[PDB]
């Protein structure tokens, strides 16, 4: 693995960020510009910290498919720092639960 990135577009893809109500995770407003790199990449983040319990409120990560499941904040900085060579670091939330 020299090259960064070739498989698909490096940049530009889809992001979300929606926090569920747990009233504290990892970051909130911090992320904002941690994601600020990405968000101007040419993909698309919203940085918003809700706390209202509608099954709607979840993080999807770049490239990821299925918005159904959750995926951790950091995953910026192993996806920026790391590029995508760390999956196991995706720490998202099972299908099941």
């Amino acid at each position: 693995e020299k090259k960064e990135q070739v498989s698909g577009p490096p940049l530009s893809n889809m992001k979300f960020y929606l926090n569920r109500d747990a009233d504290a995770h990892d970051s909130l407003n911090d992320i904002d510009q941690l994601a600020r790199l990405i968000r101007a990449n040419g993909g698309e983040v919203l940085d918003s910290k809700p706390r209202e319990s509608k099954e709607n409120v979840f993080i999807v990560s770049p490239y990821n498919h299925t918005n159904l499941p959750t995926v951790t904040p950091t995953y910026i900085k192993a996806c920026c720092q790391s590029n995508s060579l760390l999956n196991m670091e995706n720490y998202l939330v099972p299908y099941d639960n």
